[PDB]
């Protein structure tokens, strides 16, 4: 079996083309936005994974839901969910059933009302932020790292895309995203402390903008992340104006730039993905690509993590970031770009 295989029965799509495969996950309730300027922060959830894979049928048979039992097939690391993937010959009714099962798993471990695609987008955002903040992937589960969790990312994306496409919500979110991009500069500092802020809308863009539109938008996203980092560094308690517009130590911007880098690297994984199909645009064509390309995606994710770890993480200055990011032909002088951008904010 060249592709994803169930660790219980050792079979995948070659011998079981219609059996749903799933990824063991561990999810916990967290604040959506730690910088939210409110004593009661809006709650969501953050998922991690060791990227251990089982059939939904095989897991449910061994249960005879009991996650103490499942941990033994999960390399002795904690799990409380089973994120389904949608194989090319798996019937949609079987996938949808297992996705409903996973949403029940998510409710039971997060005290959530209902897992929405918006909360799943925040989940991806929080996962990206764990890469970018160099926070532990294994402290709660006992095992897992950047390697296992980079491989989870395409499959959480697919669950967002599946719901976006089945409920016909993409065009609405395209308008929401354009609304964010059209916010005047007098709004940027406030957006830095909102739940649905630049980090959220960047992850939303990955789900609905094709690679060329990301190319035409990524520098403006970079501006939004740089201003967001400035406001959060100088006024962690919240602000509406940028009182301190002076360039700070690179630590002020480091995590936001790693966040940008990870998004850019995932777009690079999907660089040649068809941009429309019979059913819709990017949100549809990317979902179809993910269903059919487990192994090419596995290869591209390892390469993306290699670039992230070997090139972006050692970056120490904004000029070095632009070099590694391949942005120097679009941003001539890093020093002037950052200084002028921050001074431009009210
Ligand atoms: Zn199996």
């Amino acid at each position: 079996e060249p592709g994803l295989t169930c660790c219980i029965c050792r079979e995948g799509y070659k011998f079981q083309p219609t059996k749903v495969l799933g990824i063991y996950t561990f999810t916990k309730r967290v604040a959506l936005e730690e910088l939210e300027n409110k004593p009661r922060k809006q709650q969501g959830y953050s998922t991690v994974s060791h990227f251990n894979i089982v059939h939904y049928d095989c897991h449910l048979a061994a249960v005879r839901e009991e996650w103490e039992s499942a941990a033994l097939q999960n390399a002795n690391t904690k799990c409380n969910g089973l994120l389904p993937v949608w194989g090319p010959h798996v019937p949609e009714s079987a996938f949808a059933t297992c996705l409903a099962r996973h949403n029940t798993y998510l409710q039971e471990c997060t005290g959530q009302r209902e897992p929405t695609y918006q909360l799943n987008i925040h989940d991806i955002k929080l996962l990206f932020l764990r890469f970018a903040m160099e926070q532990s992937f294994s402290a709660d589960t006992g095992g897992g790292g950047r390697e296992s969790n980079i491989h989870l990312i395409p499959y959480i994306i697919h669950t967002v895309l599946y719901v976006l496409n089945t409920t016909r919500a993409t065009s609405r979110e395209e308008k929401n995203l354009q609304g964010f991009l059209e916010q005047p500069k007098e709004k940027w500092v406030e957006s830095a402390f909102e739940v649905d802020g630049p980090y959220y809308f960047t992850v939303l863009a990955l789900h609905i903008l094709p690679p060329e539109q990301w190319r035409a938008t990524r520098v403006e996203i970079l501006r939004r992340l740089l201003v967001t980092s400035q406001a959060r560094a100088v006024a962690p308690g919240g602000a509406t104006r940028l009182t301190d517009k002076a360039v700070k130590d690179y630590s002020a911007y480091r995590s936001s730039l790693l966040f940008w880098a990870l998004v850019d690297l995932i777009y690079n994984m999907f660089k040649k993905v068809p941009t429309s199909n019979t059913e819709g645009g990017w949100s549809c064509s990317l979902a179809e690509y993910i269903r059919h390309n487990d192994m090419p995606i596995y290869e591209a994710a390892d390469k993306a993590l290699k670039t992230f770890q070997e090139e972006f993480m050692p970056v120490e200055t904004f000029s070095e970031f632009l070099d590694v990011a391949g942005l120097l032909s679009e941003i001539t002088d890093p020093e002037s770009f950052l200084k002028d951008l921050l001074n431009s904010v009210p």
